[PDB]
């Protein structure tokens, strides 16, 4: 039932530098967003391929990311336009009616006696209460207990990463912001690292001829206006080439395609679907 | 070296309607025009699932915007469904090229230039010099032109495809309901492959698509396929399934509770074109 691999998308930041007024900046975050989400990503990395852009969007992703009833407790807010306009509806995004094994939910600020546990806001009708003594504002996966007139709710706080290697649930993405394109790659937040990494570009092999092999930890990096191109040669910390010596696989994910350049939140939503069943395949226990 | 088959794809105009704002609107109706150029989309077919505004204004932009830039001032007056193509991206297809640019074709429009018949016709096909034609032909027409290898001759809009391999741009035809997708195809024998898009259909990893001739996929709007088949009272079906000769889920396990169609065109156009590659292959 669980999902043992992760899928993470980077980007550039500077792609809403393209856009073409402060709505179509908004509604390109959110574009992005949604195309992670649809595609299940547990990361998304925004790079600066050379500032704001890349704050900008990243601030966006995280907002959209994070369940209603958590938003006002954790972004100053009102970006509510932003959550109009492309909202997720992820698995953990659920209605206070819907019955769920886990919610994401806010350690509540109680004066609690040391030992005694503490209170969570899962967006539920009651409380939810949890053996571990946690600090107000810290944000919790909960897992609920199947057996429940009490107060509150009892579950247990569990890895955010249980709903998907447990219960192959998508369960959102974190956000990461790189400083260059080497950090992409540096910064990882798994020890090993991304043992996949595929580039993605129209310079790029054919990507129905690809076997993707193996792996626990896939990345898929694209480009903005000017390509991987860019991020490659602002980076010193980069082999000086063309990019395709940055990854294990680089690939044009639409062949034959029929107009010049594909923009960046297309080719997320291309090549995630071109590449959708390799992943599956190969990430597989 | 061409291409046999054809693509064709259809929609609801009411998408139109869930934009947020006016601006909006028209940048989604760009999102459809490019989904379908980068794919190669020889057609796209506007429906209405109700069984008018919104179908017209997206028929329009995506006439607009597949018109050559040269030809653009000879076939759109300006007009009130297109004050924000500005915000519009481009298509970039291949018969978008600059004046300075080689091509064995080009589009152009005949103009009214002095001739006597028999003596053939002109053609501004945003070269330096209008193009000298041998068939006499009414000014404003618009036609296919393959280049002398300033003379040419009009041949085939199909040609390009056919017989070069090469992406030539879409036709925009209108449908007063979703039977009338299916029965007025521009082509003799129909649509031989159709092909239904929703999240309850079969996994198009399992499907698989017969050697074809003309393919048509088609995508619902905000209420699924369910709500053009109900509204059209030429079809009593009890779900969309059985109109279509596959009905398939793009995007298995998806992680967002509802895809958008201008989404949703991107992720399924990717995901049978390995398919629809191979079966419509000479
Ligand atoms: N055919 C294709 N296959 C895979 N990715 C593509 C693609 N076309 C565009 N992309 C992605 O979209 C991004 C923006 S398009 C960049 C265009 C630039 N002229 C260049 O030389 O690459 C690219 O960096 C790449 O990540
Ligand atoms: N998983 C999926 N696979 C294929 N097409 C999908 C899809 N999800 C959405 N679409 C396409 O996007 C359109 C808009 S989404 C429609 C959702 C509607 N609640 C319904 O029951 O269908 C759909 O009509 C379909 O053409």
């Amino acid at each position: 039932r669980g999902r043992p691999y992760t899928l993470s998308v980077a980007l550039p930041g500077s792609i809403l530098d393209n856009a073409q007024s402060p709505e179509l900046r908004t509604y390109l975050a959110g574009q992005i967003a949604r195309a992670c989400a649809i595609f299940c990503v547990d990361e998304i990395v925004v790079f600066d391929e050379e500032g704001q852009a890349c704050v900008q969007l990243a601030r966006i992703l995280q907002y959209l990311e994070c369940p209603q009833y958590l938003r006002k407790a954790f972004f100053p807010k009102h970006l509510q336009f932003a959550g109009l306009l492309n909202p997720l509806d992820s698995p953990h995004h659920m209605r206070q009616d819907e019955e769920s094994e886990f919610r994401e939910g806010i350690v509540v600020d109680r004066p609690t006696r040391p030992g005694h546990g503490s209170f969570v806001n899962c967006g539920m009708k009651k409380e939810v209460k949890i053996d571990k003594n946690l600090e107000p504002g810290l944000r919790v996966t909960v897992r609920l207990n199947q057996q429940q007139d009490c107060k509150t709710y009892h579950g247990k706080v569990v890895s955010s990463q249980d709903p998907r290697t447990k219960a192959g649930l998508y369960w959102g993405y974190t956000v990461r912001l790189a400083s260059c394109l080497s950090a992409v790659f540096a910064e990882a937040p798994f020890q090993d690292g991304y043992d996949l990494t595929i580039g993605t570009s129209e310079r790029g092999s054919d990507v129905a001829s690809a076997q993707l092999p193996n792996f626990r930890h896939a990345l898929v990096v694209f480009g903005g206006l000017q390509g991987l191109e860019a991020g490659a040669d602002a980076d010193p910390n980069l082999e000086v080439a063309e990019p395709s010596v940055l990854f294990d696989l680089y690939v044009n994910t639409c062949p034959g395609q029929g107009s010049r350049t594909i923009r960046t939140e297309e080719a997320i939503l291309i090549s995630l679907a071109a590449l959708q069943p390799g992943l599956t395949q190969a990430g597989a226990r």
